[PDB]
């Protein structure tokens, strides 16, 4: 699961 995977853009 990723959520800092996307945090960064989002």
């Amino acid at each position: 699961g990723n959520l800092w995977a996307t945090g960064h853009f989002m």
